[PDB]
RNA sequence: GAUGGGGUUAGCGCAAGCGAAGCUCUUGAUCGAAGCCCCGGUAAACGGCGGCCGUAACUAUAACGGUCCUAAGGUAGCGA
């Protein structure tokens, strides 16, 4: 099962270049409570 | 042609010599323009239009950066 590379061909080091593409990407929670946290509409919605 | 330095000298002295005046060879003081230097301009005047090293999500490249040098470092375009 491929995964299509984003850097495409590559030539030197392959997990090197896999981390420095979508694959491993630099990912980030969406926390609730704090900053970057306010959800005009929650999972299961107001009632 | 300023001065200075001679040079033979009417001579005077008993004489080494001083060497009147004048004569006269020099010395170039001063006067003294253009140009040159110098200041600015001009490249459709003649011409000239850099190096070295480092750098980005494999690699590669390097928009970018450091530095040195220049009068300035080749712009548009074009390009085995
Ligand atoms: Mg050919």
């Amino acid at each position: 099962s491929r995964y299509q590379h984003t850097k495409g061909q590559i030539k030197d080091n392959a997990i090197e270049a896999l981390l420095h593409d979508p694959l491993f990407r630099q990912r980030v929670e969406k926390n609730k409570k704090g900053k970057g946290s306010y959800m005009r509409k929650g999972k299961h919605g107001n009632r």
